[PDB]
């Protein structure tokens, strides 16, 4: 694992970029980047469930059955198996359409508020949450637009916002080489130089 961009977002809350495994990981909360009916089929959600055990698809399927599909801006949250994690936030980002730029940038947006507001609000014990570029791989999401959007909807999120969480350290991660460069160029490009 390695660690390639850090910086204090606020006093308490430090965001970093980071090379690594989300499936060894070890973090309070692992983001999944999941579908509307959290079937785990494919890129990391498949990777995570392989590694944590089937007992996660089965939570999902049941979350579903109960509660009707994730739409894309939305969240689930299961256990984590046999990661080294507690939660699964499985977080629905938009499939990428062409024509629809300005709603999928929003779908986005929201699904990080949404993770944003599960960890500050609802679980107010987590104390570390990774998550991945949402939406670009599978989704196509735009590589540059989706990392932008993902660290200003984080910052916009949390600067100088009073909260009462024990959320100290968000990491951003990936397991490819381009998609970690443009998380810390997204970074770079909003938080400064990393400290
Ligand atoms: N093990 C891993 N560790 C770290 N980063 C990873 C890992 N596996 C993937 N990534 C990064 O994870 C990021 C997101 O890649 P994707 O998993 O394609 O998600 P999407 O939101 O675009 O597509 C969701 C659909 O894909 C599935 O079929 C689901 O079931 C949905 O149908 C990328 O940056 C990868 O580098």
């Amino acid at each position: 694992s390695l660690q390639v961009f850090r910086k204090m977002l606020t006093p308490r809350i430090e965001l970093s970029v980071w090379k690594d495994d989300l499936t060894t990981h070890a973090v309070d909360a692992v983001v999944n980047a999941a579908n509307e009916d959290l079937l785990h089929g494919g890129g990391l959600a498949l990777a995570l469930v392989k590694a944590g055990g089937f007992e996660i698809q089965e939570e999902s399927k049941q979350f579903v059955a109960r509660y009707g599909k994730v739409s894309a801006g939305e969240i689930a949250v299961t256990g984590a198996g046999r990661l080294p994690c507690k939660q699964i936030i499985h977080a629905v980002g938009p499939r990428w359409m062409e024509w629809d730029k300005q709603g999928c940038t929003g779908k986005l947006q929201r699904a990080i508020v949404s993770i944003l507001n599960y960890v500050i609000y609802k679980n107010t014990h987590i104390k570390t949450v990774a998550i991945p570029a949402l939406s670009s791989g599978i989704f196509q999401f735009p590589l540059n637009l989706c990392t932008k959007t993902i660290v200003e909807t984080i910052r916009v999120s949390l600067q100088g916002k009073p909260m009462m969480s024990n959320l100290k350290e968000i990491h951003l991660v990936s397991n490819e080489d381009p998609t970690v460069a443009a998380f810390k160029a997204a970074s770079e490009f909003i938080l400064g130089k990393s400290e």
